[PDB]
């Protein structure tokens, strides 16, 4: 067989509890699957609309907050300031609730995208939370794509309130 | 499919809004604390299903709030403000916040509710949201009032919905 039976199914932690996440996060070398998500004006935005640019897919359970860690904002700012790069902050919050994201608002080349339309992205990117109070939301993950949509960095955070490795994601773009 | 409008723009709505005399289908939606809330948990109480495309707003009409407050104040009556907004964004609703017997419910889970109640917007910019409607249920989940507004921007007939509860 050409598959790994010993790689355990994706599990993340929330409130000290193991939570299942459907699918498999794309790994370095994989070709990222095309997706369509919803922007702040309710228009549909396809991954193909960013052809040639490097993409930082910064995936969150929710970005609907009035207070955030400086590191969240700093990573989005730094990545968005790099040449030929777009940061896509993705969550299940509706576009009406994403505009007040403490870590994305007013940042150059940082776009918020909603899972409102459609959930095929969640399965394709292995970020769908399927158990507990968070079921229906996306897990916390970072996926960096080069100019040709090849994965150059991938991280599914073990604990949902834990920050991903921002230095490693940025290093992949250098 | 039913046809409604958003500021005059045609909007397609899937399913059939329950009419007076129908037995409303059970549902399980998501409360403010991320707990699951079933329609069956309100057995014996009358229910106002106040369905909105979004309740995520910092400014709303006094009529929206007065209706929820008045219906929620009536004995053996609960108001369920339903939308596709996540529970994190449903607490800001002026029309529901701090009102007795008025609770917000999200389609984060149990989304088949949308088709079952004929409020599912399936195509266009509003696809994935609910249309604007009010469905009033008695103690035994029998519909006593229902209204799917033809123009999403206009309010349902609150005086009629309240009259059905009298």
């Amino acid at each position: 067989q050409g598959i790994d039976p010993f790689t355990m199914t994706q599990t993340v932690h929330f409130q000290g509890n193991p939570v299942s996440v459907a699918g498999k996060l794309p790994q370095i070398g994989d070709k990222a699957k095309d997706f369509t998500l919803v922007a702040k004006d309710l228009s549909d935005v396809a991954l193909s609309s960013f052809a040639g640019k490097r993409k930082v897919l910064n995936i969150f359970p929710s970005i609907d907050t009035g207070v955030c860690a400086a590191s969240v904002r700093k990573f989005n700012q730094l990545a968005g300031e790099l040449e030929n790069t777009v940061v896509l902050c993705i969550s299940s919050d509706l576009p009406f609730a994403q505009s007040r994201f403490c870590g994305a608002e007013g940042l150059s080349n940082v776009i918020t995208l909603s899972t409102l339309r459609g959930a095929d992205f969640k399965q394709a990117y292995g970020v769908a939370i399927t158990e507990g109070p968070l079921a229906g939301l996306t897990a916390r993950a970072v996926v960096v794509l080069d100019g040709q949509d090849n994965v150059i960095y991938s991280e599914l955070v073990n604990e949902i309130t834990t920050e991903p490795n921002y230095d490693a994601a940025l290093a992949a773009l250098k």
